[PDB]
């Protein structure tokens, strides 16, 4: 029966634990692995918007998410001299409305894992080799131990090792949006209280906020550049590039960058999307950022993780575990919605900033209203199957 189908789910992010939840509810027996020792606390703030709030409510986690939600009371668009151009209440500022909610990644993953407490999960574990034939997926773990599974679902993130192990370069594109993102935590030296400030120039944006930790602030940097690093994973090159890019910005960036050396969560990356004609090969499926990452400029990644998890599990349910049928349906039903959400990110990468002009109240307000409306349009733009 479907209960006896062996399914390996790789990574304890959003998509992995969510697809594990739905597979179990739908009569399958998934197991999870995670390379890290434990769920990473804190991290980036994730949005649940549009159709994804329905899925969260059905999973029984929506109230728990709302209990752990981000608490920004107001955001402000400020000029480099600290004048307020435009102020919005926190949810509106974040382009959320209605039942939509924002939660730090680590707090969401904790809730997801509490909802699957019955599902076996092994941390400090990773797959170093995958081979498949018509009957089985043979997995080799890091220590050489081998196990066979009927299916493997890889939720291992935008940099996914499984994608590289399974697919060739002809089978996916890494779409570079021409921009970089960086974030790090510093002492809250301004004494912000549940508030975010956002300052921009033609090609760059800087945010500073304090929310759940009164003595900490999170800094963020997004900027368009055609520069390529010698080694994009070299952290000292990243910090020199960030510093050089922002040396002339003004506002709080000297105060922020002067505290960068002592921050312990530093994050830097190119803004990239994953475009695949097929997320699946044989008995192996990619899901979440590994398959379809829309990039942070979209603000939809978490939504795509939730929707992908629901659809892949439900199509396996409706196929009674026939993965050839279900994987085809997974690809066909979800690609347009993924493409819409990725193209929203592309749009942000191209039109959010004012190329030739200085921001004003009128521009920030009209832009904010437009994004709110476009995101509501794109985030509701799938007719979600009903699998029960
Ligand atoms: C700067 C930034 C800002 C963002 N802002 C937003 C936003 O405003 N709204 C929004 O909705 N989304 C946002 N996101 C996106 C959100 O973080 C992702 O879309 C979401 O986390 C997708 O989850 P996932 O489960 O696909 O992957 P992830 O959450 O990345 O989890 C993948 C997991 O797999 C593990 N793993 C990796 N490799 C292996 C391996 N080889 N073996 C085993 N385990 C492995 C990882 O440690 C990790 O726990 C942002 C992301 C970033 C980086």
């Amino acid at each position: 029966m479907t209960k006896h189908i062996k399914i390996l789910v790789i990574g304890v992010g959003v998509a992995g634990p969510a697809v594990a939840y739905w597979l179990k509810r739908f009569g399958f027996s998934p197991v999870l692995i995670e390379k890290s020792a434990a769920v990473r606390k804190g991290g980036q703030a994730l949005d649940i918007r549009g159709i994804a709030t329905h899925i969260a409510k059905e999973m029984g986690i929506y109230d728990q998410i709302c209990n752990m939600r981000t608490q920004i009371k107001c955001g402000r668009y400020v000029d480099v001299k600290g004048n307020v151009l435009h102020e919005e209440q926190g949810e509106t500022f974040g382009f959320r409305q209605d039942d939509e909610v924002e939660i730090l990644r680590g707090d969401l993953v904790e809730i997801l894992m509490k909802a699957i407490a019955d599902i076996p999960c092994e941390f400090k574990q990773s797959v170093i080799k995958i081979e498949q034939n018509e009957d089985s997926v043979t997995v080799t773990y890091k220590d050489g131990r081998v196990e066979n599974y009927d299916l493997v679902i890889a939720a291992d993130g935008i940099h996914s090792a499984t994608r590289g192990m399974v697919f060739s370069k002809n089978e996916y594109q890494l779409i570079n949006l021409g921009s970089y993102v960086s974030a790090f935590t510093i002492p809250n030296y301004l004494g912000l209280d549940h508030m975010e400030l956002l300052c921009e120039s033609n090609h760059k944006l800087v945010t500073l906020q304090s929310d759940s930790q009164a003595d900490k602030a999170m800094a963020g940097f997004m900027f368009r550049s055609k520069h390529v690093l010698e080694d994009i994973r070299d952290e000292q090159e990243q910090k020199h590039f960030l510093h050089a890019s922002f040396q002339n910005f003004g506002w709080e960036t000297q105060n922020i960058l002067n505290r960068m050396p002592e921050s312990d969560d530093f994050y830097f990356d190119a803004i990239t999307q994953i475009k695949m004609k097929s997320w699946t090969k044989g008995r192996i499926a990619l899901i979440g950022d590994a398959a379809y990452c829309p990039s942070p400029l979209s603000g939809q990644g978490n939504n795509l993780a939730f929707v992908g998890a629901y659809i892949l599990a439900g199509e396996l349910k409706k196929a009674d575990g026939d993965y050839i049928q279900a994987f085809t349906r997974y690809n066909e039903l979800l690609h347009p919605f993924v493409e819409a959400n990725q193209q929203f990110g592309v749009w942000v990468s191209e039109s959010f900033l004012l190329k030739d002009d200085e921001v004003s109240k009128e521009i920030a307000e009209a832009r904010s209203n437009k994004i709110l409306a476009m995101i509501k349009s794109v985030s509701n733009s799938i007719n979600l199957p009903q699998y029960e």
